[PDB]
């Protein structure tokens, strides 16, 4: 009673709560016509306004029209037909699936159910990071190709976010000799240095090599991005997509003829889409080595959500917070150290059991000297932030002093 279209299946409300739409999820992947078929699950995932819907709009044009030279459409007429682009576009965090599941014939002769999802999150604060990261983990767990839609390059935060949500994924799942996830494509959206690396998969491949080999190693432990990434996915690639031109770029709801999109962009879109979605390359989802059915998929999805709802996912700590904290603990540690070294320098060892009166005055002297030491030193927090650490130093020195009176009363 309604055309085919995009439907919200997972959303994160202001409550920071994850709202799963069971009946919507059921009505779509528990249709008898599909419920028992092996499912290929393709996901485009990224921040808001990164061009995902536009890309998936062409994906639909292909999925609906397996015919030569039309799948892209008529060079002289606008884009038309089914669309993920809804108009009054709210920024939201979650997953949309295309309501129409496609049945497609493989080279083997299998009839697979092809599932298309949009995976979206916002990254504007350490609070929304947690939510996006768990929405991206769920997406990647439930999909067989995760096309990670990035904008100009692969920035440090892009990789950090990728590790963080694969990390979240690993938590909710039991470890095996197999890799936790299948495919991952770094899709770079507005590549503008073709003279360095080419538009496309050849060129992308090369670029991702250089990027991953830097950092290089990070972050601090020997958990460097390349190893981490490669140990999570079975296949990793990267496509370099050109800029679509100013009309597409500055026009929300673009609606001009195909001809007004940049020619190099259409040309590469023409190879990218089938590169991902052609019957040959279509790739059946599997978990623990076993191919999944649309129904199987639904049960894992409900299941995975259950787990994350039960236990708490680690809250991310920002770089600025982390490095400030560290800078202050070092001040704290330096000052404690100096206090301690001098306290045994003075009072052993038992040395001369000292009048609790005399030991105390040596303690106050030394505490003051190391508290004075604790200020004067450059610290990132700002006074209000470092005050807490100053308490820390006093709290700890006192405790380190209580031990020193025992050793003395001997
Ligand atoms: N610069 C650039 N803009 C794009 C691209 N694809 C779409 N756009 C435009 O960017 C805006 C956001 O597009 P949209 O697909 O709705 O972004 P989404 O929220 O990630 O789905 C729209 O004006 C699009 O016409 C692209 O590859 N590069
Ligand atoms: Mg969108």
């Amino acid at each position: 009673v309604k055309k085919a279209g995009p439907v919200q299946v997972l959303i994160v409300k202001d409550d920071h709560s994850f709202e799963l739409d069971e009946t919507a999820l059921n009505r779509i992947l528990l249709s008898e016509a599909v419920r028992d078929k092996e499912v290929v699950a393709v996901s485009v995932a990224g921040a808001f306004r990164k061009g995902k819907s536009f890309l998936m709009d062409f994906m639909l044009r292909y999925m609906y029209n397996q015919e030569s030279v039309d799948w892209v459409g008529d060079y002289n007429e606008p884009l038309t037909g089914f669309s993920w682009r809804g108009g009054s576009e709210r920024e939201t965090t979650g997953i949309q699936i295309w309501s129409e599941i496609f049945l497609i014939n493989k080279p083997d002769g299998k009839k697979v159910a092809v599932l298309l999802m949009d995976t979206q999150g916002t990254f504007d604060s350490q609070s929304t990071l947690r939510d996006s990261a768990t929405v991206f983990a769920l997406s990647t767990m439930i999909s067989s190709i995760q096309v990670y839609n990035l904008s100009q390059n692969v920035q440090e935060d892009d990789l950090q976010h990728l590790q963080l949500f694969t990390e979240y994924g690993r938590l909710a799942m039991e470890e095996t000799f197999l890799k936790p996830f299948q495919s991952l494509i770094f899709l770079v959206r507005d590549w503008s240095f073709p003279y360095e690396f080419s538009y496309g998969a050849d060129g992308g491949a090369k670029f991702l090599e250089k990027r991953l080999k830097v950092s290089g190693n990070q972050h601090e432990e020997l958990q460097n991005v390349r190893k981490h990434i490669h140990s999570c996915f079975t296949n990793i690639s990267c496509f370099l997509l050109p800029h679509p031109g100013l009309k597409v770029a500055t026009n929300p709801n673009f609606d001009g003829k195909l001809k007004e999109i940049d020619d190099e962009f259409i040309k590469n879109l023409k190879i990218l889409i089938p590169w991902l979605l052609s019957p040959e390359s279509l790739d059946i989802k599997e978990i623990n080595g076993n191919k999944i059915t649309c129904r199987g998929l639904v049960e894992y999805f409900k299941a995975y959500i259950k787990i994350y709802q039960g236990e708490e996912l680690p809250h991310p700590k920002s770089m600025l917070q982390a490095t400030a904290e560290a800078n202050n603990l070092a001040a704290v540690a330096t000052a404690k150290d100096t206090y301690n070294k001098k306290m045994e320098e003075i009072c052993g060892g038992d040395k001369p059991f000292l009048a609790p009166n005399d030991l105390q005055t040596k303690h106050l002297q030394l505490k003051e000297e190391s508290v004075k030491l604790f200020r004067g030193v450059k610290k990132m927090g700002g006074e209000e932030f470092s005050r807490r650490y100053l308490q820390q130093l006093e709290s700890e020195i006192d405790e380190l002093y209580i031990q020193y009176i025992k050793h003395n009363d001997s």
